[PDB]
């Protein structure tokens, strides 16, 4: 009741710990929400790493997680009580690393009924990353795009691409040719310099020589007449106002039924126990396998 258990952040080690903390009373517009599963993102072990924002320590990481909310502030509709939700949340607030998290009533996603926490704490960042990537292309009569290196991002966005009309090349060293073929994928590169004709738009100065004139380059990191797009979806909690924010919730809300329904698919999520949250991150890191964390074991 009075507290509980976090994963905080220390400075010195480049690390987290395990703690228990007083659980925060609410703002007006804030929301409650108790973890059920907890996403693990390469920005996560990346900012753990690098401590690009300057951190303090005991600053709680974790951008996604899933779980149900069991408290409101003042302003918040009562109808959210007890709602089962995804979210994505701000790397400069206490975060998803922890049994409860603090959110904005206006930034999470319901999750359909079926699916479960443990699946929905693998989609907020890389779906909704997909899905503003997506939608920063024209659809032309010139369909051919390019992406490069395959991920829980650009695993989506093949299949949003292909689905829309898109002729998607890609570029991975070992996905295999059933599972490319499967998602959607045209032309397989195994590497760089085997693409030899023009793109476009491509997923990723360098790209230029591979692009139409006129065409598309869209950066997905964590970091004239062509037009480079960077897809940054944290950004939207310094940047969205209200009607941003409903716009996308209900998109993702939408993608999240196409999931439960089994309409776009994702490899099932490597899951660890809360507890052992150091070994998860060391497995996230090194393996590159989307790992998730749950709080149901």
């Amino acid at each position: 009741m009075e507290q509980h258990q976090v994963w905080a952040y220390q400075t010195k080690t480049h690390s987290v710990t395990l703690n228990s903390v007083d659980i925060p009373a609410l703002a007006a517009d804030d929301i409650l929400v108790q973890n059920q599963a907890i996403g693990i993102n390469p920005v996560d072990w990346k900012f753990i790493k690098a401590n690009p924002i300057n951190w303090s320590n005991g600053h709680v990481p974790g951008v996604d997680g899933a779980g149900v909310i069991v408290k409101v502030g003042a302003k918040v509709d009562s109808k959210m009580l007890g709602r089962r939700v995804a979210y994505h949340t701000s790397l400069k607030r206490h975060g998803s690393f922890a049994e409860f998290t603090v959110l904005n009533t206006d930034r999470v996603m319901t999750l359909p009924d079926n699916l479960s926490f443990e699946r929905a704490a693998a989609l907020p960042c890389p779906l909704l990353t997909a899905w503003q990537a997506f939608e920063k292309i024209p659809l032309t009569k010139q369909r051919e795009v390019l992406i490069v290196g395959f991920g829980a991002v650009n695993n989506l966005l093949t299949q949003m691409l292909n689905n829309a009309g898109y002729v998607v090349d890609l570029v991975s060293a070992s996905l295999s040719q059933a599972l490319a073929a499967k998602r959607g994928v045209r032309h397989l590169y195994r590497e760089p310099s085997q693409v030899t004709q023009k793109y476009f738009a491509i997923f990723d100065a360098a790209l230029v020589p591979s692009l139409k004139a006129n065409g598309h380059i869209i950066c997905i990191q964590d970091r004239r007449t062509i037009s480079y797009h960077e897809i940054a979806l944290g950004a939207l909690h310094d940047f969205g106002d209200r009607q941003d924010w409903q716009i996308l919730m209900q998109q993702g809300e939408a993608l999240l039924t196409l999931i439960a329904q089994g309409k776009m698919e994702i490899a099932a999520p490597d899951i660890f126990r809360f507890e052992q949250m150091i070994e998860a991150l060391d497995h996230s890191e090194q393996t590159k396998l989307k790992t998730v964390l749950t709080l149901n074991e």
